This record gives structure tokens, C-alpha cells and sequence, in this order.
């Protein structure tokens, strides 16, 4: 343990208030808890140590920004270890669902009770500045064997996109892309990163985006307009496989730390329509976290 005082803050502790006024029912579909960590220990795998930031700050933040659900989603600091990602849903008395990192060995039974908790999919992270091991294989099995409904959330980067390509035609089940897979927004809604990006969606109608996180993405900062530009055409071009979150509270973000007010607004100019707004934060997110209320 370190003690809170020690540990690396990341968000933002008093955020603009949105000029974007979310509509009704709208989902934040990324984002984390971190902690509290006097209950909930980080993995020994952890390749940070975040401060603490828990549910009743992510629903503080939820109603601030105007949300009114999210989708937890188990952070690389605590590894295979749910616990804290489960209690936060369980807090949210049912305006939260999950994804989950799961041990590949994990059993029937344990995925069964995740899906009770509220998970709705696990998460492979191929990023090595968070996480050593990506072992496709075990991934592939794992996928062939989740919970009715489930699917699989994937983080990597542009550079390893076309190596990606055969495991991800190979996932059993949806899949759902972290960050777009952190295209180079500087290059334009047409550049190569964003060509080879559609190629990937082309490829499968049931791979969906999340298009997130312009303080990662665009090294030019606020107003992140080359992310406004180069991501609003790919939105209008996959209207119904296109969702968004804030990515609260930020993690490895310590050094360009986002307002999340700045973060929201940046809806309108990625989803200019009420119909495109609606989609992105009400339909498509519940189509994949609450399908049963579809
Ligand atoms: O969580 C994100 O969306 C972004 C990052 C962190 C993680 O993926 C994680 O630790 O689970 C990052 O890019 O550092």
C-alpha cells in the first residue's frame, strides 16, 4: 500500500460544468474506478499505482456531466482481481453495467457470476506500456466460451492493427474497439490511420467503436479540433456501431490532465444531430449493455 497523498492523480477535482447538454438515458460507456484501494488492493501487475477514485466520485461526475448510466470498465491496475469494478456496479443500483479482464482460465461458473455482477464482455489489452502478456490463442478460446450476449473489448494501437487482423477475424463473438485504436487524428478523416481503421470495421458488421478520448489522441490539446475533424466522418459513416465514454478518471493522463466538461463538448462536434447523439449515447450503447431492455 501507498497511502492516497503518494499515489498519482490524474482527473481533473473540479470540472466545467458541459455546455452540451446530454440527452436523457445517455451512457457513459468507458469508464473506471480505481480503488478505493484500503478495500480493494491494485495487481501486483499494475504498471501504475492510481489515487483512489471511487463510485460516489464516478456518480458524482455521471450526474455533473449530464449521464445517466455507465459502463464500468476493469482498469489494467487491478488486473484479473474485478472486485472494485463489481462493488461500483453494485453502488450504481442498476445504472451501471461492466467489462471485465478475466484469468483465460477462468471457469463456466465464475463467468456466470460475473454476468450477475453486471458484466456484460471482457477486455484484451495489447498496449505493453500497460500490460506484458497478450496471449491470443488462450484470448480466442476464452471468447468462445462467454455468457450468452457477451462481448469482447480490444485496446491497441495503430502500429499493430494489420498484425491484429486474423485475431480479430477469429473472435467468436462483437467486439468493440477502445479509442478507435488510437488513429492519428492529425492526419485527417482520410488519412492512413483512419483507412486502414474503416478496413477493420468493413470487414465484420458487428464491430463497434468507441469514439473516444481527444486529450489522448491529439497531442494539440483543447479544442482537439484535428480529433473533431477526423473522427466526425467516421461517426455519420457508422451511425449504429459507434458509442462514446469520458474515460474517467483518465489513467496515465497525469500530465495533460482533460476538464471533462471540454471532454463532453466534444460530442456535438463529433455527433452534430439530435438522431446522431441519440444513437451514440442512448441506442447503440444500450443495444450492447442492456439489450434485454431493447
Ligand atoms: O483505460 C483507457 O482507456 C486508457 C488507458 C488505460 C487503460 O486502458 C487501463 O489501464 O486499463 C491508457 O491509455 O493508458
Amino acid at each position: 500500500s501507498l497511502t492516497n497523498d503518494e499515489r498519482i492523480l490524474s482527473w481533473n477535482e473540479t470540472p466545467s460544468k458541459p455546455r452540451y447538454t446530454p440527452p436523457p438515458g445517455a451512457i457513459d460507456a468507458h469508464c473506471h474506478v480505481f480503488g478505493p484501494m484500503a478495500q480493494f488492493p491494485f495487481s501486483p501487475k499494475a504498471k501504475y499505482l492510481p489515487r483512489d477514485a471511487g463510485p460516489d466520485m464516478l456518480f458524482a461526475l455521471r450526474d455533473h456531466l449530464g449521464f445517466a448510466r455507465n459502463v464500468i470498465v476493469q482498469a489494467s491496475c487491478h488486473g484479473t482481481d474485478n472486485a472494485a469494478t463489481l462493488d461500483a456496479i453494485a453502488r450504481a443500483q442498476g445504472k451501471a453495467r461492466g467489462i471485465a479482464v478475466v484469468d483465460p482460465a477462468i471457469d463456466e461458473a465464475e463467468l456466470a457470476a460475473l454476468h450477475e455482477g453486471g458484466m456484460r464482455g471482457i477486455r484484451f489489452n495489447f498496449l505493453k506500456r500497460l500490460v506484458d502478456d497478450a496471449p491470443k490463442d488462450k484470448f480466442l478460446e476464452v471468447a468462445g466460451r462467454l455468457p450468452a450476449g457477451w462481448h469482447v473489448v480490444i485496446y491497441f494501437e495503430a502500429d499493430i492493427l494489420e498484425e491484429l487482423r486474423p485475431f480479430m477475424d477469429a473472435i467468436p463473438v462483437p467486439i468493440v474497439i477502445d479509442h478507435m485504436g488510437r488513429p492519428d487524428v492529425r492526419q485527417g478523416p482520410d488519412g492512413a490511420d483512419m483507412k486502414a481503421f474503416r478496413r477493420l470495421l468493413d470487414s465484420r458488421e458487428d464491430i463497434w467503436f468507441k469514439a473516444t478520448c481527444p486529450d489522448r489522441l491529439d497531442p494539440a490539446g483543447p479544442p482537439w479540433d484535428d480529433f473533431a475533424r477526423s473522427v466526425a466522418p467516421l461517426v455519420a459513416d457508422y451511425a449504429d456501431r459507434v458509442i462514446w465514454g469520458t474515460a474517467w478518471p483518465h489513467p496515465n493522463m497525469q500530465d495533460a490532465i482533460p476538464d471533462d466538461g471540454l471532454v463532453v463538448d466534444m460530442i456535438p462536434r463529433i455527433a452534430p444531430t439530435p438522431e446522431l447523439q441519440h444513437k451514440m449515447l442512448v441506442t447503440n450503447p444500450m443495444r450492447l449493455y442492456w439489450s434485454e431492455e431493447m
